[PDB]
């Protein structure tokens, strides 16, 4: 399948070259998997998602996304227009409150929720997390990072926009997950991105365009954005039968294009996330 005139973004993961403009991809888009995206929640009746977005558990008064940061994520994941996996299922949890904050301890048992209520749901090809946030240090949250990848689901977590060391920040500094830096539209590092021996792979991250609140749409850019690229890949992949969901970075960082990007420190892997479609 082909999609035209796409977000540089579908189309940079899908080619090994920067500049292109289609979408190359296998028709069968994520179908049978699962991705639950663990952030200010998501906009489910916003046309782009086709019925295919619930909202599962919310740590406050509603489950609405009042602030659009978990739409935006939910619509690189699987929107119809903008997403990476088209057909993928997706389940919304609320751990950040519509300022786009939240404490440790709720972000703590969002994710111990995922890995019990991924039992009460049919995802025959595989179950996937997406975490666009993070902060400071914290080993009690990168054990529960690790909890949720050791209980069957793969993990990619945002590397922090600190233009800085992702050792210093969690649950990105996890080496059992896939943490992910953010890469431009010209295949540099983007300036904000985090870096260090921690990270697993990049994704496009600069002047991302995907859904927000109110049934609309907008490019913003943050590590927040390559996340779910990755995540979707890792859906994707799964459905395919390629890889497994205790697998998956491993196989992407071995199929990625390499070497292809610019302003990458010493000591940081120089790989970017690639479908390797074939028509
Ligand atoms: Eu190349
Ligand atoms: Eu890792």
């Amino acid at each position: 399948a082909a999609q035209t005139n796409a977000p540089w973004g579908l189309a940079r993961i899908s080619s090994t070259s920067p500049g292109t403009s289609t979408y190359y991809y296998d028709e069968s888009a994520g179908q049978g998997s699962c991705v639950y995206v663990i952030d200010t929640g998501i906009e489910a009746s916003h046309p782009e998602f086709e019925g295919r977005a619930q909202m599962v558990k919310t740590y406050y008064y509603s489950s609405r996304d009042g602030n659009g940061h978990g739409t935006h994520c939910a619509g690189t994941v699987g929107s119809r227009t903008y997403g990476v996996a088209k057909k993928t299922q997706l389940f919304g949890v609320k751990v950040l409150d519509d300022n786009g904050s939240g404490q440790y301890s709720t972000i703590i048992a969002g994710m111990d929720f995922v890995a019990s209520d991924k039992n009460n749901r049919n995802c025959p090809k595989g179950v996937v997390a997406s975490l666009s946030l993070g902060g400071g240090y914290s080993s009690s949250v990168n054990s529960a990072a690790a909890r949720l990848q050791s209980s069957g689901v793969m993990v990619a977590v945002a590397a922090g926009n600190n233009n800085a060391d992702a050792r210093n920040y969690s649950p990105a500094s996890e080496p059992s997950v896939c943490t992910v830096g953010a890469s431009d539209r010209y295949d540099r590092r983007s300036s904000f991105s985090n870096y260090g021996s921690v990270l697993d792979i990049f994704g496009p991250g600069t002047d991302i365009l995907s859904t927000w609140i109110g049934g609309s749409t907008r490019s913003i850019s943050g590590t927040s954005m390559a996340t779910p690229h990755v995540a979707g890949l890792a859906a994707y992949l799964m459905t395919l039968g390629k890889t497994t969901a205790a697998s998956a970075c491993r196989y992407i960082a071995d199929t990625a294009n390499k070497g292809d990007l610019s302003n990458i420190p010493f000591g940081t892997v120089n790989l970017l996330a690639y479908n390797n479609y074939q028509a």
